[PDB]
């Protein structure tokens, strides 16, 4: 049994790494399949991303980090999954995320489980998170220490 | 006794064809308008919008497509209509609707009639079926044929 | 073309009358479906419902009042009709409201609209008048003057 | 790997058995547990709920069905397992089931995964399908065979 | 300056007593109102209720308790006061809650303004915390001490 | 005790009155709170928001408009005070505000209240109500004079 945990990761939040260890917990492999977007963004390049996952992630031995590009479908079929799991937090539009979902098990089979990320890692988000660290708000509890690490860096 | 079916479907999908068909059968008749969006493009130009409309209706005769131009409400009243039908579908941004809907009450007595669109075309939207057409997945069987066969041809 | 307007209306409210006149003034005839349901304890008996409804009416040609048993749809197609139009105000409870819209159109071919009830009737409901009536508070300007009469009394 | 599929199942839809092919496809083993509530008894007992479960199951072989009592927490770690898998439809109240999966999540360490049930099968309930098939409607394509069968004995 | 947060308390939980805590920060003054319905029965007297709340706002010298008689409006407005502070938690009616609110509004002039809960106490409710505690379960890091110590003397 | 009431207000709205009107009833003082935002276009500068906001306001004596930059909560804290006070209408992205609220309350102690605007302006934005206006609409009953009079000009 396999899970995919897409997104883009810039930077992975502890609601991340919750959902991570949830799906690490329950299926025998899990990927976290980056996906960068079309736009000169984000903020951290895509060799940081998989950098602050892996070692968010050390603890989790059945999970990999691979780069991803293209349909998510494609990708999770080609790690020979047929699932997603994706995480709910305050702010989610769990509308289009289910639009999405229904459209992925339509084009390719694939079946998207939902879930709620603990209630103290509720609130963040990556663009929330940098938008208060960059103003210089106290996030640090609610991002992993690799990720706390390279915030403090960019401060300056 | 008439409705309005105002949107920009870049392209026409078969969850709109599900919603003229009831407001076609509902109504003595319908005008679809066809609002092209100054930001964007889209992907299909006025004409091909048009056409597609055009050859995906032509089982309803008392529906008409125009190009429709500036505030939505005047575009209505100016067909001597005072009702527009809008679809509900998964990921629609309902609070928004109902807004829009109570401005254009307010402004132009214009009632807002939303009806959902049945089940299996309840997933798609225009810019999901794009996306996932430009990305290799398969959603002809949300199109109708007229936009897959202008479809496949712009992705040559 | 037909809608029907249905509801328990135990007792009518200006949220429903503001329905009834927008169904009105859009379908050549408006039927009003009373549903007695066994037995959810009424406040009104069926015919004070039918009179406080007539009555709060009468400026609607095109409208008529009926009871309806059973199957909303079934009432429908007893009256030649095919659509059914249902107000949403502040509290409706629309997910269910659409479970039963899907049921209806797929069991009978019947088309569900909602429209968004004016906003100064947007906080009334059967259940919220009386309650708030019987505990002596002023809900008249939300009801028609026939229902009015009949609370006073109820009131004593 | 294991995943607890809880409900009344008076009776089990095929939403349900969406619901479940899914668990299954997913998750090593599979428990239904059939969850009654010491109210009122529902439609049909307990015999008649478990054998309708597994008529409809049969094609699953590592789905099996147990009767449950007490916190569905107790039960989930009774099967040695600490998932639970549960459909999402139009309109399950959605937020209610998110309060009980972080109950859930707190006192016992039990994670929830919500699956939305396809389209086809996401507006029937066990309620809606039990209110329309009494009177007359036709729900038949949306329940197992062995549940029409059992529908149409209570029909006599 | 005063606020009401009204309610049936039964029992009062942490989750309340973190919305008592925002209203006396940003109120002068801050009446608790418990408000037993009729149908009230119950896990508590309203003795207990009473004690209950007044020894788990100890540290709030601004706020006080009262028994509710009544309109809700009516017994804010006979307090002195314009404002309802309600808290919002997942699995809120918050469509309902809205709904009154306008009405009270309406009424007695009476605004209701809406807090978030602190995630840690935002899946707990009085009716969970009871059906939690009548099975087993431990949810005494959500309810205050004076809840908790007399909680396991229904469990006797 | 006070209040702040954030926004770009570009321009402010008898939606956004309301609320201000509202906060001024119930705290001692409030602070409208103009955000710089160094992307969204917008069209009226600073000054004028400022002018529009005060002049809107003559009739509040316990409430003062400053320009904000940076988070909100240091604004809030910059003036002596730890409370949000927002408006609720429909379309607004109930949500992504609960989201900030907790975030808002974690960083800095700061509580965020809702209130739901009045029903009359429970449709205006600034957004929607710019959008009208450009394209010749009359949305002057939902504008202060103030802005109906800078309104008028751009027009042209």
């Amino acid at each position: 049994t396999g899970a995919v945990c897409p997104g883009s990761f810039d930077p992975v939040t502890l609601g991340h790494v919750d959902i991570f260890e949830r799906a690490a917990a329950q299926f025998d492999e899990v990927v976290v399949a980056i996906l960068v977007n079309p736009a000169k963004t984000g903020m951290f390049d895509l060799d940081e991303r998989i950098a602050m996952v892996k070692e968010s992630t050390t603890h989790l031995p059945n999970l990999r980090v691979q780069v991803g590009h293209g349909l998510v479908v494609d990708f999770v079929r080609s790690c020979g999954m047929t699932a997603i799991v994706k995480g709910l937090r305050t702010g989610t539009d769990f509308e289009y995320e289910l639009q999405m979902a229904q459209m992925n098990k339509h084009i390719a089979g694939v079946d998207t489980f939902f879930v709620a990320t603990a209630p103290r890692y509720s609130f963040v988000s990556s663009s929330l998170a940098k938008e208060v660290a960059m103003l210089g708000g106290d996030v640090s509890e609610l991002l992993p220490e690799p990720v706390n690490r390279r915030l403090r860096d960019r401060l300056n």
